[PDB]
Order: C-alpha cells, then structure tokens, then sequence
C-alpha cells in the first residue's frame, strides 16, 4: 500500500495555554485554548483533548491510535490533528471549532435554522466522508454528534478514535449498520447508513433515533424491516434517500459521491425539498469574534488559514 508521510507535530505545552473546558467526560476533558507557534508570531484558536492524569498504557494506545489518523487527513470537510503534546500525558491540538457540535447545534438553533442550511450540512457531510472512502478509512462512528459547526456555512467531521482501514481486523447501536451489528462488519458502505441517521437527526433537528428503545432490541427491529419514520419537514424525495441509505445489502446503498451529488441539486431548490415555516425569515451568526477572552486577539489566524510546508 502507499506511504504514509504525513507529519506529526510535537508541541512544547509552554506553546499553548488552555482557557477553559469546553467538554469533560470520562478520563478525557477537552479545553478551548490559545496556541503560539514558537518564532511565528500567530495566535491560534485550539482545542486541546488530553485523556486522564491516569495514565493507564492501554488508554494511551488508543489516544495515540486517534492521533495517527488525524495527523494524516488533509479536507475542507474532515478535522485535522495540528500537534502533539507529551508533557506528563499526550494531548490532542486540533482547531478549535467555536460553535460546537453540530447536534447540540440544532437543538439550540432549531427555530432559526434554515432548510438550505440543513441540505448544505448534508452536502458537506458527504464529502468528508467521501474523501475518507478516498483515503480508504472507515470512520466507523458518523454521529451529528461528531460533526463540528466552524461557522454554521461550514462543518467537519471528527472523533476518529473508532477509525479503521478498510479491511482491516484490527458502541454506537442506533447508528451502526445491521451487518456491523450482526457480524461486527464495517465497511464504507456500513459508514453510508450511519449518514443516513445522522441526516435523520439534522432533520428532525436532534431528536433522538429509536427513542425509548433499548439496543439490545434494536437488532431485531430492524430484523423487522422497521426503520425511522419521515421527518414532519422532510419532503419524500430527502426521506428516500434516507431509506437508501437503509437498505439491507450494503451494494445497494447509495456511494457518498452519489450522496453529494443528489444533495448537491436540492441545494438549488432547498423549498422543494424541505418544508420549513418561514424558511425565508431565519438568519444565523457569523464571525472579532473572540470567544476566549483575549484584549489582544490582533494576531488571532484560523487553523484552515495557518498553513506549514508539505
Ligand atoms: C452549548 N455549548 C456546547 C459545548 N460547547 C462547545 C463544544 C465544542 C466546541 N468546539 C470544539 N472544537 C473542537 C473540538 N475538538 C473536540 N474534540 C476533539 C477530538 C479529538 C481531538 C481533539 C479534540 N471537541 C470536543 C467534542 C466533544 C465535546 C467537547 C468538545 C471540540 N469542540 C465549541 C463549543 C460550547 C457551547
Ligand atoms: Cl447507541
């Protein structure tokens, strides 16, 4: 197979100075920070994601494991590790996203957000998680949750701890495909159906899939031929797509480039293909910005903008 020759970069932690957590769970807590690079004179916006003062080696090999698959992804669409620190415990800086993840996103955006912004998130999904298939990576747990709102125009995907070669020996029930469910199976197209509930869950702006249900039934339900129901807003060319993405032999589901593609037309008629109520009307936030508290944020380069040779 070919080389991998991405770089991976190690960072002094006197380069970075971590303002706040921005999420805490398990043994790993992630902070907004501010990130220096040492002669480049450049303030950058980071998350910093390090996994517990415990620093049991079986943990370690897995922050590392996410780390080698982020260090080597290069897309608009997809989040990219920039560094790591190995002070005391290694860490994980990659640009920070400001406003979130995107499920947490429309939850809280619900009313003002719009059918073309929903049918771009979508666009753009599917072309990170094309350039994935390009890479020949299965992300193996496509959430909304994983996916991070950079400006509501604009969203990536993320969490590649669960990431896999495809082919490759080497849990998220309500997303993961029947045949990852029944044979532990993963492959692209098991990561298709994963899109499907996620733009399930855009669509039904978070709600929660198979709710009340527990997942030990789930295998059966769908055994069944159940599904998840049309989304009120959903109009039922969006839903049959859904459906594809659905379907029992993994082949007959729709590739992400076909994805981008069909999302990408209704993208230049978004009414007809959603229905919202005063679609017109809503508007969203844009970016100075200066989530963290910084007087000086003169300085202050985005990672997409702060590039390093190769
Ligand atoms: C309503 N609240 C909800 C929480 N919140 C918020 C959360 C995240 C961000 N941005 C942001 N950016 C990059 C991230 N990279 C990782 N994670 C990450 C994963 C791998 C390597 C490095 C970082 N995260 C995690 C994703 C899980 C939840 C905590 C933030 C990241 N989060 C901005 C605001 C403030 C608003
Ligand atoms: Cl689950």
């Amino acid at each position: 197979e070919a080389p991998n020759q991405a770089l991976l970069r190690i960072l002094k932690e006197t380069e970075f100075k971590k303002i706040k957590v921005l999420g805490s769970g398990a043994f790993g807590t992630v902070y907004k920070g501010l990130w220096i690079p040492e002669g480049e004179k450049v303030k950058i916006p980071v998350a910093i994601k390090e996994l517990r003062e415990a620093t049991s080696p079986k943990a370690n090999k897995e922050i590392l494991d996410e780390a080698y698959v982020m260090a080597s992804v290069d897309n608009p669409h997809v989040c990219r590790l920039l560094g790591i620190c190995l002070t005391s415990t290694v860490q994980l800086i990659t640009q920070l996203m400001p406003f979130g993840c995107l499920l947490d996103y429309v939850r809280e955006h619900k009313d003002n957000i719009g059918s073309q912004y929903l049918l771009n998130w979508c666009v753009q999904i599917a072309k990170g998680m094309n350039y994935l298939e390009d890479r020949r990576l299965v992300h193996r747990d496509l959430a909304a949750r994983n996916v991070l709102v950079k400006t509501p125009q604009h969203v990536k995907i993320t969490d590649f701890g669960r990431a896999k070669l495809l082919g490759a020996e080497e849990v998220p029930i309500k997303w993961m495909a029947l045949e990852s469910i029944l044979h532990r199976i993963y492959t692209h197209q098991s990561d298709v159906w994963s899109y499907g509930v996620t733009v399930w869950e855009l669509m039904t702006f978070g709600s929660k899939p198979y709710d009340g249900i527990p997942a030990s039934e789930i295998s059966s339900i769908l055994e069944k031929g159940e599904r998840l129901p049309q989304p009120p807003i959903c109009t039922i060319d969006v839903y049959m797509i859904m459906v594809k993405c659905w379907m029992i032999d993994a082949d007959s589901r729709p590739k992400f480039r076909e994805l981008i593609i069909e999302f990408s037309k209704m993208a230049r008629d978004p009414q007809r293909y959603l229905v919202i109520q005063g679609d017109e009307r809503m508007h969203l936030p844009s970016p100075y910005r200066a989530l963290m508290d910084e007087e000086d944020m003169d300085d202050v380069v985005d990672a997409d903008e702060y590039l390093i040779p190769q």
